[PDB]
């Protein structure tokens, strides 16, 4: 597995997709709404991705619940992440929510969502109900049940977005001024503590008390502070890059270089291949900890009583709070 994630335009892969797949720099496959049709189709589609590239690589995706969830026809629809702990038993469902999602993830051969959201708070627009909580013992509480559930199916697990973006309320980046983030770092600190996470993706948001990079791409979070202070041991993700440093080759140098195991470009094919053609290859061996270790088709995973009452549960879920 080589650093770089990268996705595809459609529902199968093209003839250029075939050759990119092949590049020993492509470490992963991050899919979108774009890429799933139908269930038979998406296996189809992530077997050519594990043919095409002849070698272990990793097929992710964003599937928290709620307004973040790419493949929702033919699979058990997850409620918002913020719904487990307003039920009478929020760890009981917030479990069963982890523990779904990441099974029919894995019955259609993909092998991690990007989750959980560790942020607290609800007022950023852009996270809202992606959050566990507002308080660090909901979030804590919620997100290490969804995040058991994930463990018991044998996928990884990916705590978002460091050192935590729930507090962002006019240039090409974010801000959160406040002059302390303690709070919001004592869940990312608790979760790391526990041993629990497998991955880190931080946040493209400047704490300007504390560095004058976006954590994403700063050495003071993705070093110092994360690996440095906090312990981290676990796979360290970039932000999407494609979106200062330079073209894409400098992008993911700086990335590399601050800290990243890991870089995803999304959503800009010619940037992707300038970094295929002009990086130096390099392995990322440790990122093998994130194939998802088991196997098992949809229909199998039906038969336990355990996935039609979670898939129940969470329908019954959605509804008592929509
Ligand atoms: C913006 C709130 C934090 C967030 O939602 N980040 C997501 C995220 N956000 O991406 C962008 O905002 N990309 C972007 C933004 C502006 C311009 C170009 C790309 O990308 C990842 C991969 O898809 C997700 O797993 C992250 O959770």
């Amino acid at each position: 597995m080589g650093p770089l994630w990268l996705d595809v335009a459609g529902y199968e892969l093209s003839a250029e997709d075939r050759a990119i797949l092949a590049h020993p720099t492509v470490g992963g496959v991050i899919l979108f709404g774009r890429n799933y049709h139908d269930n038979q189709q998406l296996l189809a589609l992530n077997k050519a991705i594990r043919q095409a590239a002849a070698r272990p690589i990793l097929i992710g995706v964003d599937q928290e619940g709620g307004r973040v969830q790419r493949f929702r026809e033919g699979f058990s629809r997850i409620p918002p992440a913020q719904y487990y702990a307003r039920a009478e038993n929020g760890v009981e469902l917030a479990e069963q929510g982890g523990w779904l999602m990441a099974a029919e993830l894995i019955a259609h051969d993909v092998d991690l969502s990007f989750a959980p959201v560790l942020d607290m708070g609800f007022a950023c627009k852009a996270i809202g109900n992606r959050a566990f909580g507002e308080d660090v013992q909901t979030v804590l509480k919620h997100s290490s049940a969804f995040l058991r559930g994930m463990k018991a199916v044998g996928m990884a697990t990916t705590g978002k977005h460091f050192p935590g973006h729930g507090a962002v309320i006019h240039l090409e980046t974010p801000y959160d001024e406040r002059e302390t983030i303690a709070q919001d770092m004592a869940i990312f600190r608790a979760q790391i503590e526990a041993g629990v996470l497998d991955a880190m993706m931080p946040a493209h948001v400047v704490y300007p008390h504390y560095d004058a990079q976006p954590a994403s791409g700063s050495s003071y979070w993705l070093k110092q502070v994360l690996r440095e202070e906090l312990g981290f041991k676990g796979i360290v993700f970039s932000d999407d890059l494609s979106m200062v440093m330079g073209g894409p080759v400098e992008r993911s140098h700086q990335a590399l270089v601050a800290g990243c195991d890991m870089i995803l470009i999304c959503n800009k094919r010619e940037a992707a291949v300038e970094v295929l053609d002009n990086l130096p290859i390099m392995e990322v061996p440790q990122a093998e900890a994130l194939l998802k270790k088991q196997q098992f088709s949809y229909s199998e995973l039906k038969r336990l009583e355990r996935w039609q009452q979670a898939s129940a549960n969470m329908q019954r879920l959605i509804e008592q709070f929509s």
